[PDB]
């Protein structure tokens, strides 16, 4: 496999040069910064930390160098976050591991892999670059990431009997799902194998009795969603009708020479209406945009509504735990708070939600609310058998970065020591890499 | 106007024989037999009695003077309820109110009306069959209800000015909706002054402190929900892209002889499918149909829920009037039920909400919750001042005649008393109709 994508920019122009300019969607928007909310709901966990919106593919492996979330290691071994962290960033992972093999890519931390996974995701994440084929001009479309095929054989879907159009919304779908790290070496595992539904992930989970981590303030055993739009899009109404990622995303385009291929910069199908939408609607731009809109706000209504609720019952729980309650007086409430925090994450944790499946979106928040119900009910009963029975009252959570104070962030601490290595251990790491040759001279 | 439909058979044909023949859907099922939770839900209204799915326009008469809901009046002005209530059943309405004007046709009861409005759902609902225009074949479609021209307007939408295709929509616009009982004689008005949307309608409701019962078991002062699918249609991406009523209820269709007309069997659009949707979509039946049956279980799904805990909200309630709470202790709750029944009842009390909006019924549903969670979490510790900190039990209510014992209905005294009404008063009123001449010998 080959990761230095430049290797490319020769026999596929049009690609590499589109492909390139993701680099023009650069804007990195601060969502705990908007929603200060998430702080508290992801207490204990590294997105209470930093959580910012996505952008163009050429970032990745920047933004997955400069979260917050994945600190600053001292040495291969140090940091809180596993090599699992590269997967989804890099063709440099699809390299390590046809190398290493999978178990041997898995092994270690983040920190082990930061010399080694430097080129940006690319050519061989979605392309067998090695057919002969591929210099000619055809796609050779592939997944390079084996535990994304095993997660869609266990959803009915083999890739190599899947047709072409199909295999399109796949390699999208080696990444853009929820995950979990399965196993001592914390390898990733799409929890698809009762299905892709909210409620199939949640017994799943319950099944191996599964936890992410525990929310520091509740002390419930939580689930952490992760932008589930292979999900999401196949339960909605163009996924139910074939429109594949690349029908919006990907469009098909034309040269300077009407020669035709494939749009590479991936970024919002509106920018480019007339190749996309346009191509099956007659409604025009403005109003589909308006449509599409609608949707995002009723989401995001709803969406904080379940919030409030969920950030209420995280500290009336706490309010518990400091009156006295015992294990086995939480565990129901905390059972409760587990899944209905598990329905709202994973409803929303896809920006696209209410684009690709608005009707799930606000079906999964729903439920989400009859859990929250359901928690702090109980909670309210149990305070009161502790003689407590006026209304908890919430810290200031107006800001981030209040929000963060709050839960008992050292943020200052924090961005000093992610700085301090920003700036010096990550040109280590390139240099090592182009003296190894992994990386362009 | 003219009221008697037979007038109009012989020159309109095709339309009066497919008028006629929703007299074939006259499956009437019992909704409060299915879903024993809105007994409780409706504890102190006439729905909390008799509560049936919809059928064909042919059963409106029999069915409004069936009803448990319309008691048995003794005499006209007796009964339980008002002039309005024919106001959605028959011609004899427009007659009425042309011949008594408005005001004249709401004062009183129901009973009065008994011996006046007697023809079926027909002609002169929606169309101006005075017209010459309508004798030569034209549909010379109007609104023959002004308060629901006047509602056209307070929308924006004055009907004369309407272009062809939203008339179609109005006309069905003129009974399916959301309605209330307005002054002292109880004239219908659409309460859409602010608009058409739950939380419009919600502060409208409450700008005039308006509330249509107070729930027997909480003392809350309830809003009911009445079948909004006008409001929820045109908030539906159907109806955004003016597809109307008519395109799916009343396709056009041919005589034995080609001749094109309207179909008046006015139905489930399934059973016309080749002359329906597929009009307008590629997909085949089933597939469509799944579809549809997906996004009524889904809502159904959460539809429940929501249920479940306004059934626990309103025992909850009781618990702590019986406990001693007083009126200013239970305010805060009884607006926290007030509010998350409305959402709840306007999302569901159209049988269509699945196929029209369905992601406005589900939105609804979810802000129901929250509301829920409100007032059910302000009822824990309310009870708690009291000394009471155990779940609330609630009575066996799994079916319709338990949930009726255990809200203090008296089912076989009412069911005695309508079957004696039925038996002996409908048919003096058909009688007395026939001598008036308002009837056809
Ligand atoms: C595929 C299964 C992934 C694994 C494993 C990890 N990430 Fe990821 N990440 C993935 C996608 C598809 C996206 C974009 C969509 C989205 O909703 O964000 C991302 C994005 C990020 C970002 C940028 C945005 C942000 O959160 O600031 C960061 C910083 C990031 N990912 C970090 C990260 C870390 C630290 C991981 C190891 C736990 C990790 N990701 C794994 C897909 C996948
Ligand atoms: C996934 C995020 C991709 C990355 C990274 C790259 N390509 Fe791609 N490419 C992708 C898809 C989904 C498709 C379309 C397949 C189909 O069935 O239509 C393609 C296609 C190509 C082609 C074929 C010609 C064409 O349709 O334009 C070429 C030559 C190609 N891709 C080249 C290419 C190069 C050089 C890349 C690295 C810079 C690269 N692609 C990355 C998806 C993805
Ligand atoms: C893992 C190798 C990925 C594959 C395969 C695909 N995407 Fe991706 N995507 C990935 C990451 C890590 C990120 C976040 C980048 C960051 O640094 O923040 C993304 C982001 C997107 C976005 C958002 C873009 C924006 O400007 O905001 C979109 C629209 C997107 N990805 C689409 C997309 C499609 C359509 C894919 C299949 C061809 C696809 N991605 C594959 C990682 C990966
Ligand atoms: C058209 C029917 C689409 C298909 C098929 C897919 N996506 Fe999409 N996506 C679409 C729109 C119109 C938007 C933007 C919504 C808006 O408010 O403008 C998106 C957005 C995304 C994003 C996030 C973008 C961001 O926050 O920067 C992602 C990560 C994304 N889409 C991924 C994605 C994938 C993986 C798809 C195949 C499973 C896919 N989309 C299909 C429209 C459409
Ligand atoms: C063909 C490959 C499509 C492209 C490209 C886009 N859409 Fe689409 N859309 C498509 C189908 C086949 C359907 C179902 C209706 C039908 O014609 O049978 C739709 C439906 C929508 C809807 C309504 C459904 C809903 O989710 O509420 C919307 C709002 C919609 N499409 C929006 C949309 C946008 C914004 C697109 C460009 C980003 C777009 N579609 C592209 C097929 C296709
Ligand atoms: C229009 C503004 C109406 C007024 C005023 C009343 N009704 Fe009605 N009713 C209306 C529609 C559009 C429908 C069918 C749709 C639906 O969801 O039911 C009905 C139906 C009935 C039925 C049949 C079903 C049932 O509940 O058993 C009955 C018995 C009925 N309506 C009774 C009724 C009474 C007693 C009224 C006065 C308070 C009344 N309706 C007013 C529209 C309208
Ligand atoms: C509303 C529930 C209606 C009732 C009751 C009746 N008609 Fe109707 N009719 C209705 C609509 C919505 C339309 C279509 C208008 C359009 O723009 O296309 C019609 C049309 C007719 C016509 C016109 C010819 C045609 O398109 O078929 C005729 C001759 C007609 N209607 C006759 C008719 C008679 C005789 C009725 C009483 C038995 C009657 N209609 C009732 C809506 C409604
Ligand atoms: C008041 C005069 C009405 C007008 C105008 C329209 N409808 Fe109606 N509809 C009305 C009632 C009182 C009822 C319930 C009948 C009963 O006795 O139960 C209904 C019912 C329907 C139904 C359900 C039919 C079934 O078989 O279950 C549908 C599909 C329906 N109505 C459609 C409809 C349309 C499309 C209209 C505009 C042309 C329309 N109705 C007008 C009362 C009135
Ligand atoms: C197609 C896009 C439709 C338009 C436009 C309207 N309706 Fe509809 N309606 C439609 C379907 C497919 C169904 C049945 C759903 C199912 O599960 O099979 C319905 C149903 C109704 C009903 C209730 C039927 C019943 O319970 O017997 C009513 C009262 C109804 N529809 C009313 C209605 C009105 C008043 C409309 C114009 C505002 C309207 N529908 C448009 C499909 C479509
Ligand atoms: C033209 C007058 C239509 C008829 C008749 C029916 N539908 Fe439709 N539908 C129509 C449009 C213009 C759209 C929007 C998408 C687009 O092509 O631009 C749709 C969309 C749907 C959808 C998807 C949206 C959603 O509500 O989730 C469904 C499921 C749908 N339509 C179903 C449907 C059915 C069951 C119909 C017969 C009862 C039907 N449509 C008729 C236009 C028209
Ligand atoms: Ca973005
Ligand atoms: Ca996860
Ligand atoms: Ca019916
Ligand atoms: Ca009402």
């Amino acid at each position: 496999v080959e990761a230095k994508n430049e290797t490319f920019a020769p026999q596929h122009p049009d690609q590499y040069l589109s492909w390139k300019a993701t680099s023009e969607q650069s804007e990195r928007v601060d969502a705990l910064a908007e929603d200060p909310r998430l702080v508290i709901l992801w207490a204990g966990y590294p997105f209470s930390r930093d959580y910012n919106k996505p952008r163009g593919h050429a970032f990745a492996v920047t933004d997955v160098r400069e979260t917050l979330r994945t600190g600053a290691p001292k040495n291969a071994e140090d940091g809180p976050l596993p090599m699992a962290c590269w997967s989804c960033k890099s063709p440099d992972v699809a390299r390590l591991i046809q190398k290493d093999g999978e178990d041997g890519y898995f092994h270690g931390k983040w920190a082990r892999g930061g010399p080694e996974i430097v080129n940006n995701l690319g050519c061989a994440d979605c392309h067998n670059t090695a057919s002969p084929e591929f210099a000619k001009g055809k796609p050779e479309l592939t997944l390079s990431r084996p535990y994304a095929a095993r997660a869609m054989e266990a959803i009915g879907k083999p890739f190599e009997k899947a047709g072409r159009f199909d295999q399109q919304s796949m390699v999208c779908g080696q990444c853009h799902v929820e995950y979990y790290f399965d196993g001592k070496n914390k390898a990733v595992k799409f929890p698809w194998d009762d299905g892709m539904k909210v409620e199939n992930m949640e017994q799943y989970y319950d099944k191996i009795a599964f936890s992410d981590w525990t929310n520091s303030l509740s002390k419930t055993p939580m689930l952490k969603a992760q932008h589930p739009e292979y999900e999401t899009w196949t339960a909605g109404i163009h996924g139910k009708n074939n429109v594949t990622c690349i029908d919006c995303h990907m469009p098909k385009v034309q040269n300077a020479e009407g020669k035709l291929y494939t749009d590479h910069k991936i970024g919002n199908p509106f920018d480019n209406f007339a190749q996309t939408c346009a191509n099956c609607h007659t409604q025009d731009k403005a109003a589909l945009q308006k449509v599409v809109a609608e949707r995002k706000q009723s989401i995001n209504d709803l969406k904080i509504k379940v919030e409030d609720q969920l950030v209420h019952a995280h500290f009336e729980a706490k309010a518990a735990l400091d009156a006295g309650a015992t294990e086995a007086e939480m565990k129901p409430i905390q059972d409760d708070i587990r899944h209905a925090q598990w329905r709202w994450d994973l409803a929303i944790a896809s920006h696209g939600i209410h684009m690709h499946a608005p009707e799930e979106g606000l079906r999964m928040l729903g439920t989400a609310m009859d859990k929250a119900a359901d928690a702090r009910t109980k909670l309210a009963r149990l305070l009161a058998t502790k003689g407590i029975t006026h209304e908890i009252q919430i810290p200031d959570i107006s800001t981030k970065e209040k929000a963060q104070q709050a839960i008992g962030l050292n943020m200052e601490q924090i961005k000093a020591e992610k700085q301090d290595f920003i700036k010096t251990v990550i040109p280590q790491w390139e240099e090592q890499a182009r003296k190894n040759g992994l990386l362009s001279q």
